[PDB]
DNA sequence: GGGCCCGCAGGG
DNA sequence: CCCTGCGGGCCC
C-alpha cells in the first residue's frame, strides 16, 4: 500500500527474521524480494544474495528481477532455468522509474529522483557478495529510486531484468560514520520475536 | 481459487 | 554436514 518510509522507523532498524520486517510494514512479503503491484509500482525490496546477478555497491546497486525459475515441488527458490519477464513485481519495480514503461529494452529516467521511492532492506545473506550486508538479520537501509532497468543475459545464461537503484535519503546509510553514530544515539539493536531468546536459553 | 515466493528449519 | 519442501500473505 504505502510509498516512502514507515513513519517512526529510522534507517538502521534491525530485525532477525523476515516475518518481523513484514509486521513492521517495512517489507510486507514474508519471502518475496520485491513488494509490488503490476499496475501501480514497487514499495520495498530485499537484498539477500538470493539472485546471483545482484551487485550491491551501497549507495547504489543493480537488483535482479524475480522469476526465470522452476518452482515445481513446492519450492520458494531455485536456479535460473528460463528467461525472466517484465511482469508481476518486475513490472511493478519498472513503474517506479520516472520514464515510460518499456518491456522490450527497458528505460532510463533522466530525472530519476522524481521516480517513486523504494524502501530497501539488506539481509545478512547478501554478505557473501557484498560489503554492505549487516552481520545478522535484516536492516532497513532507507529510500532508493530506480534510475534505469534493462534486460540482459545473467551469469546463468538466461535473460534477467536488471534495475539500477540509487539512494535518495536524508538519513545517512548505516555503514557510514554518521549512520553508525545515529544508530548508537538511538540505541538501535537487533529485534527478536517475542519469546525467541527465552526459547534459546533452552540450551539444556 | 491459483500463482508466487531474495526463508527457514526439521530431518536426512 | 546437506537437502527438502512447508506455512501464509499478498497478488491477480
Amino acid at each position: 500500500n504505502h510509498y516512502g518510509p514507515i513513519p517512526g522507523i529510522p534507517v538502521g532498524t534491525m530485525w532477525r527474521f523476515r516475518v518481523q520486517v513484514s509486521e513492521s510494514g517495512v517489507h510486507r512479503p514474508h519471502v518475496a524480494g520485491i513488494h509490488g503491484r503490476s499496475n501501480d509500482g514497487a514499495y520495498s525490496l530485499v537484498l539477500a544474495g538470493g539472485y546471483e546477478d545482484d551487485v550491491d555497491h551501497g549507495n547504489f546497486f543493480t537488483y535482479t528481477g524475480s522469476g526465470g525459475r522452476d518452482l515445481s515441488g513446492n519450492k520458494r527458490t531455485a536456479e535460473q532455468s528460463c528467461d525472466q519477464k517484465l511482469t508481476n513485481t518486475n513490472r511493478a519495480l519498472a513503474l517506479n522509474c520516472f520514464a515510460p514503461i518499456n518491456d522490450q529494452e527497458g528505460a532510463e529516467a533522466k530525472d530519476w529522483r522524481s521516480g517513486k521511492p523504494v524502501r530497501v532492506v539488506r539481509n545478512v545473506k547478501g554478505g557473501k557478495n557484498s560489503k554492505y550486508a549487516p552481520a545478522e538479520g535484516n536492516r532497513y537501509d532507507g529510500i532508493y529510486k530506480v534510475v534505469k532497468y534493462w534486460p540482459e543475459k545473467g551469469k546463468s545464461g538466461f535473460l534477467v531484468w536488471r534495475y539500477l537503484l540509487r539512494r535518495d535519503d536524508d538519513e545517512p546509510g548505516p555503514w557510514t560514520k554518521e549512520g553508525k553514530d545515529r544508530i548508537k544515539k538511538l540505541g538501535l539493536t537487533m529485534q527478536y520475536p517475542e519469546g525467541y531468546l527465552e526459547a534459546l536459553a533452552n540450551a539444556h
